[PDB]
């Protein structure tokens, strides 16, 4: 067939209109080369871009037979001799996640504006939440080099209007995620670990203080563990046990992990905290991967020391690449979820590094950030819907 | 905010409406639930579905406010208060892949009222290639034990209208394929081995008789290649570095290959031929698992013998389950592609069992089948669009 024909129906939602266009069509010379189709609240468009020979498209008869079978059930529908029209639109560059507890339209149309700002095309928006938190997503055109640009507006929108803004670039390579490490404390589990251990010998005040300050950044990582851990000296090391009964997994983490496994990730702890804790509790989860520091006990007593080396800011990292090489994952392919100061080399080296409420010295090297109290709310970020969670929940 | 509310502009698109909306939602109470937008052949469709107080979707004012911005511009606008009405709609239940070159209207017709004659709904229609054949994917909504049904609908419609048609479960486990293998001749590579070493010593037509009996499924595998293997019996051993040198990969292989390796899949083949052969060959592509037989070779002499045990039709499922098992990759994430009646234990063990330009036989148990000599067609199954393929080959 020689040219090009576009056929666009439009209008209220009715069964069989899908088939009956194409029925119609069979009936002339038609082959396909392109069909979109969609329906939003029970708005109906379709799209349809066909070749034929130019011994029909030149004809009323092809446009008689469709404007009439589609235009008597009271769609509309519009027929055009293109020739000069894409076959296929290209894919988005960017993706852009929207989560609020509310988002307001103030928020999104802040969004919106800063994206049209920077010649920002708007290819698709969609709802990826409405639990725990509304989330919506964008998928953008964004043209070169205005990215960073970009993630810069949206994160002082972010920050101004009361929402999680995170731009993603939605290329084929850095959008195949394939491992994830989390912190533990604060991030997986709620509360510090250290602060729990701290309580039994009466210490939680200072140790607290001092994890604060090392979580904003304000200390040096190693020296804080040390000075605190001290605090534990002479302790009975059943404390050890105790905690790891006590301890209570953040909101959303079963499910964030669970969902996690469906997609075939593998799964992994890196902590500054103790292994003899975080190992039992990480079994139990069936993770693949623990990275932790070590109490040093002597006579059933815990000493006030760690076992060296320390898991600092840049052992982390250290993990994670290790925790990659051993996977196979590139770490262009790798996603790690931290809260403090302590994770900031980890989320760098990390292709995608996510901020879970986290100080202000981690947000701001972080790829994303998360602000509320849900772990799940990591799973919209690697492109998971509430719908397919609830659904893969659904036949176990 | 206490009452839900509707609004939905459809019409040309232009720049700015979906700021223009949401400015003027600002100034009224409202958060938001959900938004959906699509943009297709310039008609543009955005759904938003809010929450303001039942102190203000009574009113006028915002109804007002929204139908002025919206109309003066071009569009059309409604507004409904809801209450009754889905916030975000479910996942679609499977994916239909629709290939061929070309694609008729008949033929996507056949397949739109199979699809209605079962109560499926299409969700959703979009074209995923231009070249090297035309491809259209319909996500779609099945009702519960219909699915069989629909399969062999659409496996009819396919073998009377000449288009592949693939029916594939959309559900968050069962498309996180993360391991694929490959069957070798006729598959990866162009024309049997086996007929390539035979030329040599002159029976190419009897083993190729042989091989076609055989890959039919006529012949049981392992008589069939102690047969066919024998004839080469007196053959001087640099008949194999020949025959390794004249290997020509499907067309499309390494695109293939090249955009697997991307999404971070594990790659193998397994084969029935002949390791000195392929393992050569499987190192250039760089795979990652190789299964294959061994030519017995005696002072620099072919014996005409293999040494045992021979890969056969069971022997393949097992090469899989072992491949899966070392990369940690549940079966059900796993595909295999292949073209003969050796093949079939392999493709059923398989998550994704893909026959490729395949006997009578393989199609009958795969999958899904493609029908033109591309194995690039095989990533347009596994939700690759060729606008990404190009799109990521161009960043180098
Ligand atoms: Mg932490
Ligand atoms: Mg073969």
């Amino acid at each position: 067939p020689k040219v090009s024909v576009l056929i666009t129906v439009t209008g209220v939602d009715q069964p069989g209109v899908t088939a009956t266009l194409f029925e119609v069509l069979s009936r002339h010379g038609v082959e396909l080369l392109n069909v979109e189709q969609v329906v939003i609240r029970h708005r109906l468009t379709l799209g349809v871009l066909v070749c034929c020979p130019a011994d029909v498209a030149d004809g009323p008869a092809l446009r008689h037979d469709v404007e009439a079978a589609i235009r008597k059930v009271g769609l509309d529908v519009s027929i055009e001799r293109s020739d000069d029209v894409p076959i296929i639109r290209e894919p988005s560059t960017h993706t852009i996640f929207v989560l609020g507890r509310p988002i307001t339209a103030a928020a999104f149309g802040a969004v919106a504006r800063e994206v049209a700002a920077l010649g920002v095309n708007i290819d698709l928006i969609r709802g990826v939440s409405d639990y725990p938190v509304i989330g919506l997503e964008l998928r953008v055109s964004v043209p070169p080099g205005a990215d960073g640009a970009l993630r810069t507006a949206l994160n002082r929108v972010s920050s101004e209007e009361h929402v999680d803004v995170a731009v993603e670039d939605y290329t084929l390579e850095r959008r195949a995620k394939r491992l994830i490490v989390f912190d533990v404390d604060s991030t997986l589990v709620q509360g510090e670990v250290i602060e729990m251990l701290a309580a039994k010998a009466g210490a939680e005040g200072q140790v607290a203080a001092i994890t604060d300050a090392a979580m904003r950044g304000e200390l040096d990582f190693a020296q804080s563990l040390q000075q605190r851990v001290a605090t534990l000296a002479g302790l009975p090391a059943t404390v050890i046990d105790e905690v790891a009964g006590q301890l209570e997994l953040m909101p959303g983490a079963r499910t964030t992990l669970r969902t996690l496994r469906r997609l075939g990730y593998a799964c992994g702890v890196v902590s500054g905290g103790f292994r003899r804790i975080i190992e039992p509790l990480a079994e139990e989860l069936m993770l693949d991967y623990v990275a932790a520091n070590e109490l040093e006990i002597v006579d059933g007593t815990l000493t006030g020391r760690v076992v060296g080396p320390i898991i600092d800011r840049a052992g982390k990292a250290t993990a994670l690449r290790e925790f990659a090489q051993r996977a196979g994952v590139p770490m262009a392919q790798t996603v790690a979820v931290g809260d403090g100061a302590n994770d900031i080399d980890m989320l760098a080296a990390a292709g995608l590094g996510i901020a879970f409420n986290a100080k202000p010295a981690l947000r701001e090297v972080a790829d994303a950030s998360l602000s509320h109290p849900y772990l799940d709310t990591v799973l919209f970020l690697l492109g998971v819907t509430r719908g397919e969670i609830e659904a893969a929940d659904a036949i176990d």
